[PDB]
């Protein structure tokens, strides 16, 4: 099935003229969209109609749009409408050019601490938005935490997401909690996020191998170090987010008033620059 040129839609009547090829994940490829009528940019996503052949895949990528439809935040993408097609569906959303905090990650390696403070604050600020609004991203990673043009985090991928209905609700259907199938809540952004600050401020994932079942022991068995080279500080709070307890865990809440985001300097606006080099 080829790709249209312009891809249009019953409800807004707009016409999206498909461009520049972005990249693909999980077969699903994104264009640079342009309003032909209004001349302005978004990221196209693409989905097959062959790829959701049975109901339950149906079902994802409703839920998926359902909780993106809901978000609105400028540090979550932001979504500006989707639409069926003969054989495609396409989503709309805000364009980051930038790639993610992945691709930063592997040219730069460790990043420096004013870094890693800009770059959690905004995406903590981001998850906090969440967690007000009932929502677990749940897949949180440096892969999804993508970059605009002023080096802006945009957190994005809700594949995984979920909404908690009601008070206490423990999600059956990575932290250790979802490894162990004995339930979880909003905690699992928490260790994901601590993942994160690790892995921007060592250069390598901490619980990183080569296998992926001696990955899983180490996760369960809460088996990592963190190097002695990092700022005790930092060290701290990467111990507590990673916490074998759930319940140990900082809340999103006292994420941002911790030492770290206030013990050194916190750059407020960061150069594209620090895509392949330190400020
Ligand atoms: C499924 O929601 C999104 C994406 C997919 C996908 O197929 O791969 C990538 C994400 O890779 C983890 C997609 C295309 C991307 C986005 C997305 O929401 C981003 C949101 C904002 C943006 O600029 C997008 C479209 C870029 C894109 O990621 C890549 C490969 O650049």
């Amino acid at each position: 099935k080829e790709i249209p040129d312009v891809l249009v839609d019953p409800r807004t009547m707009k016409r999206y003229m498909r461009g520049r090829f972005l990249g693909k994940g999980g077969f699903a490829k994104c264009y640079e969209i342009t309003d032909m009528d209004t001349k302005e940019v978004f990221a196209g996503k693409v989905v097959p109609k062959s790829m959701l052949l049975k109901p339950h895949q149906k079902e994802k990528m409703s839920t998926e749009i359902a909780i993106h439809k809901s978000l609105d935040n400028p540090h979550v993408v932001g979504f500006h409408g989707f639409f069926e097609d003969d054989d495609f569906v396409y989503v709309v959303l805000e364009i980051c050019r930038r790639r993610s905090l992945l691709e930063l990650h592997k040219r730069r390696k460790a990043v420096t601490e004013p870094e890693a403070r800009y770059f959690m604050r905004q995406t903590i600020q981001g998850v906090q938005y969440l967690h007000n609004n009932r929502v677990i991203h749940r897949d949180l990673k440096l892969g999804n935490l993508f970059l605009n043009d002023d080096m802006d985090v945009k957190i994005g991928d809700f594949g995984l997401a979920t909404k908690i209905e009601f008070d206490g609700e423990r999600k059956k259907d990575i932290a250790p909690e979802v490894l162990c199938k004995k339930g979880h809540s909003f905690e699992v952004d928490i260790w994901s996020l601590g993942c994160i600050l690790y892995t921007l401020l060592v250069g390598k994932p901490p619980f990183e191998t080569s296998c992926l079942k001696e990955t899983y022991i180490r996760i369960k068995k809460n088996e990592y170090s963190v190097p002695r080279h990092i700022n005790p500080v930092a060290s701290a709070l990467i111990r507590r987010m990673l916490h074998a307890d759930p319940t140990l865990r900082p809340s999103v809440a006292e994420l941002l008033t911790d030492e770290f985001f206030t013990s050194g300097y916190a750059p407020m606006r960061l150069p594209t620059s620090c895509l392949t080099v330190p400020p």
